[PDB]
Formats: C-alpha cells, structure tokens, sequence
C-alpha cells in the first residue's frame, strides 16, 4: 500500500480501491491502508461529540468533529443535539410517539431506508431488567413492533450470527461455523484475529448488502474497524443519509462491541455492566435526535437487533478433556462453550472416533458436555453439511467450558461471561425491535428465529431475497405493508386409492396373526372406515402434499390415516386424533407377535416379518399405536403390515413409552391432540428428504429402507377450551424429530425407567413443522381456516421447554 495519496474529500467512501492506492473506507484501519492524513481528516475528535450554547451559531472550524454553526444543516455534519441546544427542539425521545401511518420522507427520497443497529451480546431480558437506564432503546420497543426475544442459531458466538442475520442462511450452509475454523479443502484456517478472515472464500450465501447493489439498490459498507468510535459511526450515517439522491444509500448498518465486551470480564449482569447499556441507550438516542434534524426520523425504518444473549460463565466451571482421554495429544480441540475435536495429525492411521466418544460417554456423574458424531446431533440446530464442523462435537451445559488440559486455561481467572450454547437455552436468547413506518405500531410478536430477518430486510428494501432458509411469509405479521404474499406449493405426486384387490394367500410374509375371528350391521359400517367416514376426525388440516415425484397410496381406517410409500415400503405419515376422553388400552396376548396383509397393498410393495426375524440388530413397531385402537375390532387395523416401520429395540422402548403413556398425557392436558407421525431419512445429514440411492442402511437381506429418524407433529387448538377436533381459532403445535438410534448412550439415565429420560430426551429433540418439512418434502397444513401467513408462523414455531 503506497499510502502516499490523500483522503482529502473521500472521507468514508461507499466504494472501495484497489491496492496499491491508499483507502478512505470505514475498513481501511483493518487492512493497515489508510492514506496518511486519514486521522486528521476522517477521524476528527476536535471539541467533543455534542454542541453546548457557547458554540452555538460559530464560525466553521473545519477541524471539529462535529458542528455547531448556521451551515450545519445544509452540509449534513451537526452535531446531534445541535437544534436541541441551539435552536429549542426537544429530544426524540422527549417527544411523545405518534403512528407513523405513511413513510414522510424528504423530496428525492425513493424509498424508506432502514437502519439496521445492531448490538453484542444484547441479551433478550436486558430489555426488561435494563429498562431504567435506557430510555431510547425502551421508546422503540413500545412505540414499535417488538418481540420478547430473538432466538439465535447455533453456535451462538457473533460471526455465525452476524452472517445468518446478513444472509437468511443457517452457518453450515454460509460457511462461518465458529469464530475459530479449518477447511480441509482449502487447508487454511480462519481466526478473530488476522488476515485470512478477510479473504471471500470463507463467505458463502449472499449477504444483504450484495443482494441489494445487485439489484439497483445502494448500500453503505456493513463492517466498521473496531478504533472508529461509536459516535464517528452514527455522524457518518448521518452524512450519508445527506448525500444526493443518485449517491445516497438506501441500507445501513452500525455494530456496537458493547455489551458484549464488558457482559465477558463481569457476567451478564455484573454491575459494571449498567454503564455500557447507558452508553448504547445514548447511542441510539444519537441516531434518532440526528434522524429527526434531517426530517428522517418519521421516513427511516430502524431494526435495533442482537447476535445472541450471554451467559454466567467461570473457569472453575471447566470439564478438561485431560480427565477423559488418555491420547490427549492426539487430538486438536476447538474449545469453550462448544466443543469441535479432530486428529491433531491426518498421517496417525490409529486415530478412532468411535474410541473417543466412548471416552467422552457417561463417565462422570455430573458430566457438563455430552458427545455427538454431529449427524446425531438435534436436527433443530442445523450444525453438521460442512467440511469445516468436525465430526465430534460436544454440546456444553450452560454455565461451563469444555478445554483440553488445564495449563490451556492457566496459559491463555479473567472472563465471569460467555455464550456459544446451544440456542434454545434463555440466556443465550437476544433481542429484536423494527421501528418506522413500514412497521406496525405498539405491537407485540411472538419470539422467531434470526434466520427469518434477511427476507424482512428484502422486503423493506423492495428485493428479492436470494434462496435462503427463512420461511418468507412468516413475519409478514411484523410489517403495516410491504408483505410478501406466498402461494402453497403444487403438489407433485398425487396419491392412489387401492381398494380391496389381493387374497390373503397371495402373501408370503413369514407374518401370522390370531385374528381368525368372524353380519351386514357392522360389514356396510367397517367398509365405510376404509373408504373414510372418519378421516374427518382424523386428518383435520387437510392430507400432507407430496412435494416430489413418488409412488403413494393413501390408506383409510377406523383409527387412522396414512399415505403409505410403495417405493420405501411404509407410510410417509400417520395421521390420527386422539380427543381428551379417548382410552389407552394393552397389546393383548394373542396379538403380541401379530402382523397382517394389507389386502389393498401387492405384496410386492409390503414388508415382510421375515425380514426382520433374520435382521437380529433390527426389530419393528408401530406408526399408529395398537395402545390407542377406539375398539377390539379396529384394533385389528393397527396390526397391518402397512402400519409397521423398522425400529431398534433401544429405539423401541423410547417409541412405546411416546405412543402408550405421553400422547395420552397430551390429549388431556390440550383437550385432544391430533397427531401426524412418520419416517425420515437423512443420511447425508444435509436437512433435506433423502432419494432412494441416499440409503446407507435396509433391513437385513429386504428393500425395506432404515429411517435416520422419526418425527411426530401434534397439534391442537390455542384456545384449549375446544378440543382439537372442533376448534375456530388458531392452533398450537409442538413437534419433535428423534434420532432412530441401536443404542440409548444419549441418555446416561436410560438404565433407569423411561418415566426418568424419555420425555427429556424428546425435548432435546423439539422441532420446528418446517424442519420436518425440508427432511420429508411434504407441505402440512393444507386445509384449515387460517390465513397462510398463520400457518407459515406456526410451522416455523419451535417448542422449546425453557421456563419464561
Ligand atoms: C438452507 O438454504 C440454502 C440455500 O437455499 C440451501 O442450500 C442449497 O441447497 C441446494 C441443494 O442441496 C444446493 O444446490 C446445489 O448447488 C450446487 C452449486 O452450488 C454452488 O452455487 C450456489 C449458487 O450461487 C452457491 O450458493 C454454492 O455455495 C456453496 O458452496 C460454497 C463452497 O464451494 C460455499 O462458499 C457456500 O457456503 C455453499 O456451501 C454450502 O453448500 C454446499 C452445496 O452447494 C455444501 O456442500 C456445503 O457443505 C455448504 O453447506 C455453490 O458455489 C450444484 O452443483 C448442485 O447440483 C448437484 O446436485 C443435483 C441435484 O439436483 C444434481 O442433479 C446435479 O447433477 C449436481 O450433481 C453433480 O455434483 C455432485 C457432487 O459434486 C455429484 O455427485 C453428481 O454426480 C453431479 O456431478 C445443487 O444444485 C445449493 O447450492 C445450496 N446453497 C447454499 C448457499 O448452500 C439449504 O438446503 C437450506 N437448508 C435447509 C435445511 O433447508
Ligand atoms: C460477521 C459479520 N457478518 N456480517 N457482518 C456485517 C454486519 C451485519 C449486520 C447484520 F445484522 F445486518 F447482518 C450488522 C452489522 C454488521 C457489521 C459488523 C461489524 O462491523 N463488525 C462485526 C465485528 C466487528 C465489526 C469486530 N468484531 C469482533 O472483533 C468481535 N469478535 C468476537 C466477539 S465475541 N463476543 O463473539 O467473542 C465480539 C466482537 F466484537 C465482530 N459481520
Ligand atoms: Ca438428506
Ligand atoms: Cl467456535
Ligand atoms: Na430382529
Ligand atoms: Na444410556
């Protein structure tokens, strides 16, 4: 860099220059490339931050750093409180908020802009607790469109989230999976400190600020160097915002360090921690008293946005890996709050990851980490289709530290706060308000997931997002206009209707059942269960859509619903209601062992027991629970060969204690549930519905394919009063996508009673409908009285099992 050139009226240029040409950029310090006289011109701190009546109506000095003078205005560099003290206005803040109904801008003005505050480390309950000391940030959220709290992706450090914030996009699909990183592929790593982060091969997706110069759209650069100081960062918005309308931006960001820095030396409310609110609080009131002198302040919207929460965190609280692993040197650990171990050197062939998780298993009583092959991973958080997560993962307990040795936390008690945590937990949880005429008013939303945001941004800038996995429509309940407006998706593969066309005979299954057990009251009444005459009751929002190319029956009985798969020889969904008064009943004895022909089904195209008596690994259970048949006879219907799918018998006893004592438990605390069960499989781990030659697993010597796991959606109605069979108003879901897993090693108390782990372990596994979706290619919620954009909020709903 020939820094020899001058910043002399390019002071925060939009557009940057190739080396070796000096730079002017709000990014030039990060590079070492300023030119010379940057300091001087760029970052002048002259006579402080704020006008005082002495200054007021002064001669330009050109080396203020912001001004006092009569011209101020009309160049766009005052100080914010310039009209406040020089000219009699009140504050923003002062000001009583008033419905903004229509964007007023300036002439020129072709949109409303937005600004996007965003803030480290601002965890959720900070604007309840910290609502005293930061009265700007509190009118906002009021006068705004607020929600209680933003939920973060995992890992919940900054550069993952900045980036899903800047990109809709889930970090194994944008590439910043950790602060700390190893490509394979490249054989580079990426660190918080130096230069390879800088390179944009690490940078997948399209961030926001791309998205809209491709499209026409100007933006002014995301990123600040960390010695530009806060209030140098607002005047230069401001400035910009001055600008003519062929130059002026119409997106922008500011990032504060804070609470983040300070939330790691004290704890997420240690009380040092009060002063940095009141400094972004001031912060922020900068902006808006600096909105309002440019008459910008009823035009702009504002996003006021956290990357994640913070939690309590102290090295005495640090499991070592030194205490489990005998080859501790072997392994190169990426440490914290989250734990990323692979071999210290490609080249030692004796390196076993199977060994190392079962040294990392169960083996303390209190254990602070649990082991994962990350495919194993809950599939809520979305952290395993890239090269750059390692294959052994370890989710840490909130509150603790995973290291190697102890000398790596005594050669590095400094830090009382962290985060990293798995992104359900509440103190990892952050913040979000929209504020400006785009945004409805004193309005309150339900909490949603940060990966949503990018599409809202397209939207309040007039663009079409790139794909990302947001699920565009479900916030449209934020904004007063500018919805997007989606259409369900076509349904690709319509399903048959088989009735009764085989003779029991033509089977040759290895199955026996007792059911050699003989009238036209209930022949014209049993005829009209497989036709459907309850598929009322039982499927209440419509069947699934398939939304590929496959082959599918959909099988009616008295109890159930199924679309069963020909091509994967069993149902890709069950769906049955269960009411409030509905009774669970015993598998008796007779019928233990009992599988039927489906006469409506080719033996070509069912299981067989066979199969499963020669597979001694694999056993089968049921989609539809026998436990909860409505009579002797239709529990007959259980017992179909089109019912049954391939379990462990480990996978087993966590099935038979969901299906005979928790959906019970559901339907009388909800007043009825209906609930839709089924297969997935994901042996790529990708999130997406694997096709056929996907199959890494089938029953022993059988095209009867193994499910990586098993969903369950449950649904009834919000207002449980009415049950679920009969409700007007909106719904409640929760769902769940359990790993169908040959042994319990999740469960370090599955010795124990299923009473003891079961449910635990179900609610480390709560999903969202939309996971299920991506994982099965089926669109649910096809028919109901709701609008579509309430269907896509409750299908991105996560039920997480955190108290308030
Ligand atoms: C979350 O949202 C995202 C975004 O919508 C979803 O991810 C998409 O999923 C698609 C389906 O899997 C995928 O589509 C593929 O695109 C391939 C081309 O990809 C490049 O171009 C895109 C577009 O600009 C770009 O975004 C991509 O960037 C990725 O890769 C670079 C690294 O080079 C990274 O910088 C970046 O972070 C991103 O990485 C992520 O995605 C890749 C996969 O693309 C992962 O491997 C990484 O781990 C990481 O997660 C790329 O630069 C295209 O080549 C594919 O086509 C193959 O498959 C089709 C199937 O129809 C087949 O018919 C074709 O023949 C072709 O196969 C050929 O190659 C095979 C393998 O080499 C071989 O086996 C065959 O024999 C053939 O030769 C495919 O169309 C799309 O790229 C990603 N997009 C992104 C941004 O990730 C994601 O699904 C959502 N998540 C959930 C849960 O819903
Ligand atoms: C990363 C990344 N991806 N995209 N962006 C731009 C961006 C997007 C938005 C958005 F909200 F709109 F998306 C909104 C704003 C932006 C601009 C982001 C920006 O100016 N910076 C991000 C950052 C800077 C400067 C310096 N950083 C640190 O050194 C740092 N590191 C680790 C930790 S911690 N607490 O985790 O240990 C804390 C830290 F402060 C991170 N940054
Ligand atoms: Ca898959
Ligand atoms: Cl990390
Ligand atoms: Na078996
Ligand atoms: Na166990």
């Amino acid at each position: 860099t020939a820094t020899s050139g001058s910043c002399k009226g390019r002071c925060f240029e939009l557009q940057e220059v190739g080396p070796p040409d000096c730079r002017c950029d709000n990014l030039c310090k990060s590079y070492s490339s300023c030119c010379h006289d940057f300091d001087e011109l760029c970052l002048k701190t002259a006579r402080g931050w704020e006008c005082t009546k002495d200054r007021c109506g002064e001669v330009r000095n050109e080396e203020n750093a912001c001004h006092c003078s009569e011209d101020c205005l009309s160049r766009g560099d005052c100080c914010t409180n310039y009209q406040v003290v020089c000219k009699g206005e009140s504050h923003w803040v002062d000001d009583d908020c008033e419905e903004i109904k229509v964007p007023e801008c300036p002439a020129g003005f072709v949109r409303p802009p937005l600004i996007i505050f965003s803030v480290d480390g601002f965890r959720a309950s900070y604007m309840k607790k910290g609502s005293k000391v930061m009265p700007n940030i509190e009118k906002l959220r009021s006068c705004g469109t607020h929600a209680p709290y933003m939920r973060p992706v995992y890992p919940t450090k900054t550069f993952p989230n900045l980036y899903t914030l800047a990109t809709g996009l889930y970090p194994e699909s944008h590439g910043i999976v950790g602060n700390s990183m190893y490509d394979p592929v490249f054989d580079a790593s990426f660190h918080l400190r130096g230069r390879e982060k800088f390179n944009h091969r690490w940078w997948g997706g399209q961030p926001l600020w791309i998205t809209a110069t491709k499209q026409g759209v100007r933006a002014g650069t995301f990123f600040w160097s960390v010695s530009i100081p806060h209030e140098r960062r607002i005047l230069t918005i401001l400035q910009w915002l001055s600008l003519p309308d062929n130059e002026r931006p119409s997106v922008y960001a500011f990032y504060s360090e804070q609470p983040d820095f300070s939330g790691h030396k004290y704890g997420p409310f240690g009380p040092e921690m009060t002063n940095p609110l009141r400094e972004i609080d001031k912060t922020v009131g900068q902006l808006m008293d600096g909105l309002k002198q440019l008459r910008l302040h009823r035009c702009v919207n504002v996003i006021f946005v956290g990357d994640h929460g913070m939690e309590d965190v102290t090295c005495d609280r640090t499991e070592f890996l030194s205490n489990y692993l005998t080859n501790v040197d072997d392994i190169t650990l990426v440490p914290g709050t989250l734990g990323r171990i692979r071999a210290k050197s490609i080249n030692n062939s004796k390196y076993d990851p199977k060994t190392i998780i079962a040294a990392l298993t169960c083996k303390k009583p209190d254990q602070h980490f649990k082991p994962y092959m990350k495919q194993h991973l809950p599939k809520r958080l979305h952290y395993a289709n890239n090269r750059r997560i390692e294959d052994i993962h370890l989710l840490v307990d909130r509150r603790w530290h995973v290291a190697r040795k102890p000398l790596d936390v005594y050669k590095k008690c400094f830090f009382q706060g962290d985060h990293g945590f798995d992104n359900k937990v509440n103190s990892m949880q952050t913040v979000f308000v929209g504020y400006g005429p785009t945004f409805k008013y004193r309005t309150k939303v339900p909490p949603f997931e940060n990966i949503e945001l990018y599409n809202v941004m397209c939207d309040l800038l007039g663009l079409k997002p790139a794909p990302n996995n947001g699920t565009h429509g479900s916030l449209n309940h934020l904004l007063r206009t500018n919805t997007f407006r989606p259409t369900m998706p076509d349904e690709v593969s319509r399903p048959n209707y088989p009735g009764i066309m085989y003779l029991q005979s033509e089977f040759d299954l290895g199955c026996t059942c007792d059911d050699k057990v003989e009238n036209k009251l209930e022949e014209l009444n049993k005829r009209l269960h497989t036709k459907g005459s309850t598929k009322e009751r039982h499927l209440l929002y419509g069947r699934p859509a398939v939304l590929y190319r496959t082959s599918y029956d959909i099988l009616y009985h008295t109890d159930f619903e199924s679309g069963y798969s020909e091509i994967f020889l069993m149902p890709l969904w069950t769906s049955y209601t269960i009411s409030k008064q509905a009774e669970v009943s015993s598998i008796p004895e007779h019928l233990t062992n009992c599988v039927r022909p489906d006469v409506r089904v080719s033996p070509g195209f069912s299981q067989n027991c066979l199969a499963y008596k020669n597979d001694k690994q694999m056993s089968y259970g049921f989609l539809f629970p026998p436990y909860l048949s409505s009579s002797p006879e239709a529990k007959y219907d259980a017992f179909l060969v089109t019912n049954m799918v391939p379990m462990y018998p480990a996978f087993k006893r966590v099935w038979a204690y969901f299906q005979r004592v928790l959906v019970k438990k559901y339907a009388s605390e909800r007043n009825g549930v209906n609930v839709i069960s089924g297969p997935i499989f994901d042996y790529n781990y990708d999130g997406l519905r694997d096709t056929e030659d996907e199959i890494k697993q089938y029953v022993e010597g059988s095209s009867i394919p193994v499910p990586t796991h098993y969903y369950s959606i449950i649904t009834s109605c919000l207002d449980f009063t009415q049950p679920a069979d009969k409700c007007d108003g909106p719904l409640s879901v929760s769902s769940f996508i359990l790993p169908h897993r040959p042994d319990n090693d999740e469960s370090c108390n599955s010795s124990e009673d299923e009473s003891k782990w079961v449910e635990e372990l179900m609610k480390m596994h709560t999903a969202r409908v939309r996971d299920i979706e991506h994982l099965t290619g089926l669109d649910f919620y096809r028919k109901t009285s709701r609008s579509y954009s309430e269907i896509l909020t409750l299908k991105t709903y996560l039920h997480t099992y955190e108290s308030e």
